[PDB]
């Protein structure tokens, strides 16, 4: 499920870093690009169930697949941010190239997410893997 777009969890445990400032997305996704990585952009709010219920696997994830840069957006810090990405929904997440879509997930589904990773992560190019 999702939440149409608040306890002391983690939502950014593991690899997974923590985007509450602007500066902070373009140095990740400038390291992301100079470095030829995939980023699993996470735009999740922590009142939202189902934002809650995803983190757990999320941050597991993000410490099996190194190979992928993972990003969480707390949608209430950076509002105006997350406006202009259009999130209608939490959890949003976007497999970034070159801050452009290359897939998309929207609600807490963990078999579809590590689907998406896995796929992902295979049609890189033999220069990218």
């Amino acid at each position: 499920g999702l939440c149409l777009a608040e306890p002391h969890i983690e939502l950014a445990g593991g690899n997974v870093h923590l985007i509450t400032t602007k500066e902070r997305w373009d140095q990740k996704l400038s390291e992301a690009s100079r470095d030829g990585k995939i980023v699993l952009a996470n735009f999740s709010a922590r009142w939202c169930g189902p934002s809650r219920q995803i983190a757990p696997y999320y941050i597991e994830l993000s410490e099996n697949y190194p190979s992928l840069m993972f990003l969480v957006i707390d949608v209430d810090e950076l509002s105006d941010f997350s406006a202009s990405w259009e999130i209608k929904a939490t959890p949003t997440f976007f497999f970034l190239r070159d801050g452009q879509q290359v897939d998309k997930l929207v609600g807490a589904n963990k078999p579809e997410l590590h689907k998406k990773i896995t796929a992902i992560l295979d049609s890189l190019p033999p220069s990218d893997k």
